[PDB]
């Protein structure tokens, strides 16, 4: 076979290609939101933490990884560490993705109270339990779940180790009942579904309230037809009690509140002209309502609509992010589920192995990239910076 070395080299050659361009486009990404305090919210604040993970991939992880490649010698506790620590990262990364997603999910569900229950003082307090919790699971194996206590003394040997020394092979020392039913199972996928749903809850709120407010403008110009065309108080009456219902479930800043008190007033003027039997005065009445709908209330109407479309953007974009980390990481634990649950299957091949490792690496570059395209916000900050200070 070809000496080791020269595909060793591709693949150090690509490791640190993608080390360089996660540094880079993730300080890109610490520096528009240091910058620009329109990116200063608490959303911001997970994706600088996802940020901080990525460039950590890039100083630590892939140096880790690429010393792992290598086999040296280690003591077993020592290998363990260097092994799972990029686990701590990923670990981080998907609290980050799993908390923007719940945070999107209460701006869009409770608005009013979103700023009052999600403070940058809880976010941060958020991030730094976070960041415990996912040292803990990372670095589980080093508190027992390990096989250093069943070294590979033929590779030992081989390689000539010291004493309490392993050849430093992460699937020699990182079991996979832990990678699978722990790591994989319990750490990763169940977070991804979560966020599946989550999204899905966003996507299905944004429909409702938007289903919503077109009913109401539909039951208020409809209303409006059926006063013109009726023929007695009590026609008139039902069709006005319907309107002042679906104007009240509108409204639920000062020009805004002014324009529903006009309508509701006109509403409620031609409803005790109504009752009290005066068919064409009522009726006359409420043909007024529609110079203060066209004033007013399509205003309100089309800013909302405007508003939960950018909301809708916003969570694709964020939701697009969650897509890569799964098309990034997935393969690799596939792997690990065809090397634990089919022991009769030949192990996917070392070329494979280290390709699907790469993927995960270039998970630690993208993210800039669909902020850069998706995110106005972020796409002028990043101009701003480049300009400016190169
Ligand atoms: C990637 C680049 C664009 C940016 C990187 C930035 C800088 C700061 C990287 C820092 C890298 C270091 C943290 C790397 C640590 C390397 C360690 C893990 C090497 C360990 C090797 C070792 O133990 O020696 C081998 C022998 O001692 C062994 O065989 C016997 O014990
Ligand atoms: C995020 C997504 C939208 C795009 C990501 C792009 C991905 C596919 C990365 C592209 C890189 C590849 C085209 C090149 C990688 C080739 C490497 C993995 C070959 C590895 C060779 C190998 O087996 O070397 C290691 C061993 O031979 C052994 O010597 C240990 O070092
Ligand atoms: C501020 C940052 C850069 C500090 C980085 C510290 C890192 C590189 C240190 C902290 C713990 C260290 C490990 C401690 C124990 C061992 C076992 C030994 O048999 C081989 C080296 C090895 C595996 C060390 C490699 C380097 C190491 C991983
Ligand atoms: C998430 C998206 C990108 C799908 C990726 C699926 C990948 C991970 C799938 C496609 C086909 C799969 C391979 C098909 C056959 C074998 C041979 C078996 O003896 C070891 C596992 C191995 C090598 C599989 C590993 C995982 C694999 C490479
Ligand atoms: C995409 C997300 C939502 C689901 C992930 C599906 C994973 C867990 C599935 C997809 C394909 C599956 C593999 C398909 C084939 C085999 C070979 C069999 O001898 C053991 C089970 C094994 C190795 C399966 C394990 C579980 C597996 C890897
Ligand atoms: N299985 C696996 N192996 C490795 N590296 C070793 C690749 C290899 C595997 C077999 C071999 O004989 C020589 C090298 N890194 C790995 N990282 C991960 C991982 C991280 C998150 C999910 O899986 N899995 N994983
Ligand atoms: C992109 C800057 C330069 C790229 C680095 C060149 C790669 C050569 C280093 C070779 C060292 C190999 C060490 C042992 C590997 C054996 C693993 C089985
Ligand atoms: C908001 C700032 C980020 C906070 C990061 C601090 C993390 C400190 C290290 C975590 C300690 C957990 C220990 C559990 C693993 C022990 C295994 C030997
Ligand atoms: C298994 C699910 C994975 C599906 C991937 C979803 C991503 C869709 C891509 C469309 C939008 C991308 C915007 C910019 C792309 C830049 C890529 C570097
Ligand atoms: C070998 C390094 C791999 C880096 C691959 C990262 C892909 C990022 C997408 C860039 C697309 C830019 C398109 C501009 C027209
Ligand atoms: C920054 C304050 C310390 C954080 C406290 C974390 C609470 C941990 C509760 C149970 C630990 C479960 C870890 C799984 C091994
Ligand atoms: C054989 C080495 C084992 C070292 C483990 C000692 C540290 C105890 C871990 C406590 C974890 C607390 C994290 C907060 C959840
Ligand atoms: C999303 C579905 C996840 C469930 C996958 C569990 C698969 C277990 C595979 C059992 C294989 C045992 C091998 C027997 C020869
Ligand atoms: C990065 C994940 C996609 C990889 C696509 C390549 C699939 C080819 C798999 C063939 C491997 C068969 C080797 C078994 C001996
Ligand atoms: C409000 C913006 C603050 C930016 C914080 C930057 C944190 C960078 C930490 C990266 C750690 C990698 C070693
Ligand atoms: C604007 C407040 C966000 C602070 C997040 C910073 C996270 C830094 C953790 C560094 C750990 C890297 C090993
Ligand atoms: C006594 C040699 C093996 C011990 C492994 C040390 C790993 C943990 C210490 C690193 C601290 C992180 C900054
Ligand atoms: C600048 C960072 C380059 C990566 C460091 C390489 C570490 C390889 C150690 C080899 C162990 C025998
Ligand atoms: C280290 C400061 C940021 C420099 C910006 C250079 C271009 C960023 C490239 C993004 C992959
Ligand atoms: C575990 C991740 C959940 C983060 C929730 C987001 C903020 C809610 C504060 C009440
Ligand atoms: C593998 C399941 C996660 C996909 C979530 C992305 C939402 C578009
Ligand atoms: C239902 C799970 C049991 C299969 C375990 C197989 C481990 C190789
Ligand atoms: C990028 C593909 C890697 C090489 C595949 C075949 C090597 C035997
Ligand atoms: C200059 C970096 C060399 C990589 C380790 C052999
Ligand atoms: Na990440």
């Amino acid at each position: 076979g070809a000496p080791p070395i020269m595909g060793s080299s591709v693949y150090i050659t690509v490791e640190l290609a993608i080390a360089v361009l996660a540094i880079l486009g993730n300080v890109l990404v610490c520096w528009a939101v240091w910058l620009n305090s329109n990116l200063q919210n608490v959303t911001n604040y997970f994706v600088v933490s996802l940020a901080a993970a990525d460039i950590a991939v890039g100083v630590l992880a892939i140096p880790f990884a690429i010393t792992i490649s290598t086999g040296f010698c280690a003591a077993c506790h020592g290998c363990l560490f260097i092994a799972c620590f990029v686990l701590v990262l990923t670990q981080s990364s998907i609290f980050s993705l799993l908390a923007i997603a719940i945070d999107r999910y209460i701006a869009i569900r409770i608005p009013l109270r979103y700023n009052g229950l999600v403070t940058g003082t809880r976010a941060k307090g958020i991030i730094a339990i976070c960041w415990v919790l996912s040292f803990a699971i990372g670095l589980t194996p080093m508190l027992g779940w390990n096989n250093c206590g069943q070294p590979k003394e033929g590779k030992n040997h081989s390689q000539g180790c010291g004493e309490g020394q392993v050849a430093c092979l992460f699937e020699d020392v990182v079991p996979m009942n832990y990678m699978v039913y722990f790591n994989f199972f319990a750490c990763v996928l169940v977070p991804l579904l979560l966020m599946l749903g989550v999204y899905l809850r966003i996507f299905l709120a944004a429909r409702r309230q938007l289903a919503d407010l077109e009913d109401n403008w539909e039951t208020l110009n409809d209303n409006l037809k059926v006063i013109e065309k009726a023929d007695n108080a009590a026609q008139v009456k039902d069709a006005l009690t319907k309107m002042r219902a679906a104007a009240l479930d509108a409204q639920k800043m000062k020009d805004f509140r002014h324009g529903f008190d006009i309508l509701v007033g006109q509403i409620d003027d031609a409803l005790k002209l109504a009752n009290e039997g005066k068919v064409k005065e009522a009726q006359a009445a409420a043909e007024q309502l529609k110079t203060t709908r066209n004033a007013y209330i399509q205003k309100y109407l089309e800013r909302a609509r405007s508003t939960l479309q950018k909301e809708v953007h916003a969570a694709k974009s964020l939701a697009i992010i969650v897509g890569l980390f799964a098309l990034c990481w997935l393969p690799l634990h596939i792997i690990n589920c065809f090397t634990f649950f089919c022991p009769d299957c030949s192990h996917a091949p070392l070329w494979l192995m280290y390709l699907a490792i790469v993927l995960s690496h270039t998970n630690s570059v993208v993210n800039p990239f669909i902020y850069a395209y998706r995110i106005r916000e972020f796409r002028q900050t990043f101009r701003k910076i480049i300009r400016s200070h190169v």
